[PDB]
């Protein structure tokens, strides 16, 4: 009956039904929540990870579409600290480096989903067109 | 203060930024408002208007994630008739062949977005390899 923040972050490039499952999974944790969702922005994203196909405002005015979704920060901090969570009463972080987080029982996890990437979608349309 | 019920249907392939604005659009018509969304079999919509890349179970479990949906009618007949109307006790049909729908006051628009498109972002990706 407790309110429960919880706190996601990530890329959400080209968001699908794989990143809107691992939300909808953040958000059901528990029986009353508040999922937060952080949106990495671009520069670090690039930097650090890879390329990125929309910008940090498509990325997050996509989001704020999701049902799951309750608050956002946008952009947010590359890396998660203890000061963060006090900042914003964060009670866990939802993810599928993450040692500080499960030694102090805030961590919980989710999972992803194979095949429902965008990326395999434009496969399928190509499928119409036989290699010869 | 009265619960205004939308419809809206479509067929929802790659749901993007686009056809969220649209259904955030129909589900504020009205200050209370139940939005119905229709989802065009795939049978259908292939004959009747063009290729699908998803099927109706993946449309359709795309749209469940998507805050301004309250119902679904999966598959949705592909045309609206006044029957269908009073079955589902619709007042509206939110939308962008129509006229019997204005004549009845029953109609009510919504826009779409350019630019926005799924396909638009694998061109994107595209540019990253110059043409030489």
């Amino acid at each position: 009956s407790k309110n429960v923040v919880i706190y996601a972050d990530g890329v959400y490039d080209m968001l699908h039904l794989g990143h809107m499952k691992q939300l909808e999974q953040a958000k059901k944790l528990f029986e009353n929540t508040t999922l937060i969702v952080g949106v990495t922005s671009d520069n670090e994203t690039k930097l650090f990870k890879g390329q990125v196909v929309q910008t940090l405002e498509e990325r997050t005015e996509t989001l704020k579409h999701i049902r799951w979704v309750d608050e956002i920060i946008s952009p947010c901090p590359w890396v998660v600290t203890p000061e963060f969570l006090e900042k914003y009463k964060i009670d866990y972080v939802a993810h599928d480096i993450y040692a500080w987080l499960k030694r102090a029982g805030k961590f919980k996890a989710t999972q992803r989903t194979e095949g429902v990437s965008t990326t395999d979608l434009i496969v399928r349309i190509l499928k119409n067109y036989e290699d010869y």
